[PDB]
């Protein structure tokens, strides 16, 4: 089979949670299990027609066995479902979407669901097993331990991120006008109802149906912010991506699984795969996983209708496009995770299926998600 | 391409260590970092040759951001590799190697490491973030909370083992008999240097060389155990498998690439999927995932000369050998998981690794491993 | 000398602050330290002459080494004041007044200042010393614990009141109705000034001035409460004391003393001792304890003005009362430890200097606490 | 009454256990109980017979309810008895005695007992009530919280009288040889006996008889030792009292109460009191409440014939013998806390008990010992 049997048929995903706000003490598995019952509805698929399933999550510490299987029995597939969980860090959400084409490619399965979830809210801290030391031991906070902290440097993620913009002179002005237009774009977009096809409310009593952080911001106070994560920094709690909760799941099959079933196919593939470089440079590894995918589907830079290049701090996008000399006008351009959040195992399948409802027939959508180690995943995908 | 032009070309593991023993406090990761090295030797790969790697591990929390990348920067493989974590409990390590595969297959890559890990010892402990409840709240274990205990069920397991024999008409006597033939089969394997070719040693100062679990037994003992899970069990200490540490890996390329870099490649790929049933039953999941890969490759049962049926528990090749008639005499043949250990994350690459040593040129060996959650990883390999 | 040479010449108490609320995060010694700069203030004793020390405080852990000599340091006492904390249960804060009491009667010491304090706020959890099970343990809450659970019955204080209520036909509506009048009777003494001469704010920015307990109840849902304790229960959370954070000192010398440094004495002791009983029956152990300490002040009933009996439930004032044929017209007439709340090394303590201040020149008081594992504390004073 | 009307009629005590090791796991209850029933048939007295009980212990976190009480009732004594804790730091088993000599000589109890005790090994981890800050938090050891840290200064008892020694030339080569000659001198009088009298076993299953601290001991690598405390110090893990768990009981009652129930005094108060300086200087408190004690009796120094001075460090004897100019060959005669060990709540009492057996009939024995904040307690005692 050619890639471009491959085809997107349903996607949708939660709103996404502020830390310890909307989603509090909601597991992760909730998350995944609603987002999935959205996107097989949003497919017009009924549950038991799905195979297999890939889900991304990075940190699910204690959401117990086989959170992706939690996830796919708690939607209504059957028991006879295939369920595997991959963690690429913030690129997992793409890879587990990846990982699905190429069992479609090979003609393994014929339907098969994949995304990414994250509940950051409900991630535990951690003692370690044995005699506890005389003179006492820290309880390990999850979140920078497996999520944040890079092990070879010992410094978050941000502070990478610092390192890669005083490098390539990206300033603490351009990372706030890109935060200020990332926030603006998020509140237009909501306005504007671009949301709506691929939004799924949630009760928790309250019913979350809106994105919780785009609203969480001061335009006046952002220029005044101190530095987040090193003494001389350019990164701030503004332009750096947030800490949150959600969940994002597509639903793929072959142009002869659509055909068999009377599905429309929303897109199709064109291209995936991944790049890496040294883990304090992440920052750059979208500029290099672009290309790559780019050749793969035999296409340049102007044939890119819209870039979805995950906003995980102003650092990124600014570096990607001007590096690549992308058009800032065609580049996420309703928001992204700065002001929308980032909940690390979700955004990679978020940002692909914000393409699949968002692009207009015809047109050809790139995303890009940097992963904490040095890595980025890619993905092209073409509207139908 | 097809999946024949899959080839290994080195397989290599650690020991497996006995539960807070040999590699207690030892990382996962310096468990995986040192098989991925002895394999990478092993095919004669330089490791600046290796393009991406897939690595399964079940319970990684507390090991740090992305701890398959460490293994593989730490193995020396340059920063350029693409890395996944893949978790489909004690089919992790099997998924893994199916993954590499497929991006083989589609010749989106030409050389790809895949295996699985896991220490046991290191899994932490857990307590939720918020408000510790008034009188006080429980200090959560992560290896039944995450890796041992089904949701659906909220039994270990063993316990679910249990269930499985007394359906099946399993009984504690055969469950014994063949603990004692797993035994025995692992000190005779031992004795006749069978594991000299895919063991790799360490150092931890004392020098790890050899397998921990298989000499801690006491034959007349056995048959006196009381039940390990249920109080009308059939399953002990004994005839279950133990919790472990241990890595194993496998480096595999396209059988142009092994042309190409002048290696001798020493199986190829035949077949690999997946099936899967209710959780509680996951003991019957390999009877029908064996169906399933044979079925893939255009075999018959009378077509493999060798079988890895992974025992998680006696229960499950005593079930899996009846159901589908298969010969004892080709099952199992160098002990399992009841007596070498059953690191869950490593298991999987350990079988398919063993038969890619020890299968003689032009024999076909199937391997199949159930996990958690209902389901078995099943694959199909040829030596050359 | 005679135990009537021992004279109070100050007393001085913190507010009571509701469990989590006023002084949450306050640490003990902080109390402590404020109750007792405002008695030696009420008593004009510089600081420099307190040779000695005794403070009740129930479970002081976590609050650092010697917290009684950290709140006589952190008064302004000199280094060479000598100091003991004692454990008495809620008996502790009278205990330590009479451990005081007796070095001045036997001329050990002239100055000295003796109370109790709580934070029940800041009682931490506790994890035992070595290995942690396998499977988990518990997180045990160190109010049950240590404070309120009885070891013997292993049930809690309230329900043994239960059983006490249950025996004397001490009925939930008559519980309630002695619950109404503390409430009632705190309200009234607060807007009559009655706490004034005793009280010292704290600064936490807030400050803190008034008895937080007293306002939080609502008359009409009283009747409509569940029992607490017990499925068949009288004692409720309305009628029950609370927990809470407070502490009260008092400065004690001899009248020698007092004439040497030009004191008023406030007033002086006639009596104290202490009773027991069975543990779940330390409810009735305040009406063995009152005959106990009027016999050694050479009184009856009658010549007692006012009773200060601790309400740790209105069970207990409710059996004294009626099996010793008290007015409760003279009992508790300001409140109690069931509206004014119960920080249980602290109560003892108050309610001595309650007495102390509010008592008219020639008046008797008694005042009598019951304890944890089935004791009372008894006082007899005198104000002058 | 006088003092000298005080009379001791029964000793004893556990024997020490060290940390972790012969009584691990056993509350400080129990050997509380234990001690408690020893001196009591020391005494020849019933356990009905008491009326009251004081009992020294410093960390007693997790213990449960009134830990003092447990050894009382534990014991066999009535439920009439009435019971109280007191801490004072390593003081906590004298001031004990003191407080029940007080009561005793104020005519308001006749048969009372008074002791201290530790189990250190039993001491928890303490979590603070709460929200757990996001990055974690220490999980804090009460040993050094609670028991062994000086607040003030921010340093470990040891630190402090790292401090004492530089302050006043007591060098590592003296505070080595007094080591030396503690844990001789202890090895001797177990050799001889003369801990006979006042020991009594428990079963743990394996019978406790001996205190364990003596025999471990090196003295050939005592001067190879690293400081314990301080980069520069002089205090040594052999030349400190060690960790350790046990418990110490004395009976005591008037002469007149002696004679009514026909039983033996064995020693006679002469006085007893305390004294107290800076925090960091609590090892030079001692000479300080010697001179204090021997003037409230009426004696000089060289009316001493026995002195136990608390072996805190070696640097507190040496400071004391050379300050006051005592007899190195009547000083701690029979080992102390740095070779027997030194369960904090327990030695003030041990050292008292020990003078009431091993004195001589006709002889005075003085004892002193320093405690956490700066205090000594000191009291005087005459032989029958
Ligand atoms: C490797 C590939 C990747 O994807 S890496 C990305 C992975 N994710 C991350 O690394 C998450 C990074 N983010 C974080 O760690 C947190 O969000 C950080 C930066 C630490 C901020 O947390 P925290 O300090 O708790 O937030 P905060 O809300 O209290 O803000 C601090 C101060 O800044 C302000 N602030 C924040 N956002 C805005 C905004 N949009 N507009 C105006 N002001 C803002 C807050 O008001 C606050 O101010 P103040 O100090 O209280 O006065
Ligand atoms: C879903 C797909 C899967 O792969 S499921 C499988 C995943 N893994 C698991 O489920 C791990 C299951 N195993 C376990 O949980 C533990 O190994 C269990 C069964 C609980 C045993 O742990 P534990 O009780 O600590 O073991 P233990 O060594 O103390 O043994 C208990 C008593 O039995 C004895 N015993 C043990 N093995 C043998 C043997 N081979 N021969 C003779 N005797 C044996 C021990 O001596 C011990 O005896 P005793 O009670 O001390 O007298
Ligand atoms: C041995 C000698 C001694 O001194 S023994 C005494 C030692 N101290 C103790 O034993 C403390 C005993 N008290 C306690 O343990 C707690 O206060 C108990 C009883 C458990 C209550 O805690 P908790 O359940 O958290 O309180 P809550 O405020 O949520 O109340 C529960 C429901 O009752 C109500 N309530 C309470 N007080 C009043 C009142 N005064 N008037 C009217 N209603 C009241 C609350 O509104 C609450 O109602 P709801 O269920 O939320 O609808
Ligand atoms: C304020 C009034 C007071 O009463 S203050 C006193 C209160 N109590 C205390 O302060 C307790 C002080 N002691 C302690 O904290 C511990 O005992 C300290 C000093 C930290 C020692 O603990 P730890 O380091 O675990 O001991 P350790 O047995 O491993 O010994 C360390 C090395 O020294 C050696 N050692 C010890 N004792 C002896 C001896 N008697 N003869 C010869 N050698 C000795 C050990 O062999 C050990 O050597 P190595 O480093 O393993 O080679």
């Amino acid at each position: 089979r050619p890639i471009t049997d491959v085809v997107f048929v349903g996607a949708a995903r939660t709103p996404i949670g502020s830390f310890r706000s909307a989603f509090n003490n909601v597991p992760v598995t909730v998350l995944g299990r609603e987002a999935l019952k959205g996107a097989l509805k949003n497919a017009n698929v009924k549950p038991s027609l799905v195979q297999e399933a890939f889900i991304g999550v990075v940190v699910p510490s204690n959401a117990g066995q086989g959170p992706a299987r939690q996830v796919v029995l708690g939607a209504g597939c059957d028991v006879s479902t295939v369920v595997t969980a991959v963690n690429k860090m913030s690129a997992s959400g793409m890879k587990a979407i990846a990982c699905a084409a190429s069992i479609l490619q090979l003609d393994l399965q014929e339907m098969v669901v994949a995304g990414g979830m994250e509940s950051m809210s409900c991630v535990p801290f951690y003692l370690p097993r044995g005699e506890i030391p005389f003179g006492g031991t820290k309880l390990i906070d999850g979140i920078p331990r497996d999520g944040l902290n890079d092990v070879y440097n010992d410094i978050l993620m941000g502070a990478c991120a610092d390192k890669v913009a005083k490098q390539f002179a990206i300033t603490r002005e351009e990372q706030d006008k890109y935060a200020i237009l990332s926030y603006k774009r998020s509140a237009a977009a909501w306005k504007e109802g671009i949301f709506a096809k691929e939004i799924i409310p949630l009760e928790v009593t309250i019913t979350v149906e809106e994105d919780e952080e785009y609203k969480k911001v001061n335009f006046e106070k952002i220029p005044k912010l101190k530095p987040a994560f090193t003494s001389e920094g350019s990164v701030t709690a503004a332009n750096a991506s947030t800490l949150n909760d959600g969940a994002a799941m597509v639903v793929m099959t072959t142009v002869d699984g659509a055909k068999k079933h009377g599905l429309k196919p929303l897109a199709r593939m064109l291209a995936y795969g991944d790049a890496a470089t040294h883990p304090i440079d992440f920052g750059i590894a979208p500029a290099s996983v672009i290309p790559k995918v780019l050749k793969l589907a035999g296409l340049q830079i102007k044939d890119i209708d819209l870039w979805e290049i995950n906003e995980a701090f102003a650092v990124v996008p600014l570096y990607t496009m001007k590096t690549l000399g992308l058009d800032e006008s065609k580049v996420n351009i309703h928001g992204g995770a700065v002001s929308l959040g980032h909940p690390i195992g979700m955004s990679g399948a978020r940002i692909v299926g914000h393409l699949v409802h968002t692009l207009k027939p015809g047109q050809k959508g790139c995303a890009a998600i940097c992963n904490g180690g040095g890595g980025a995943g890619g993905m092209i995908i073409e509207k139908l």
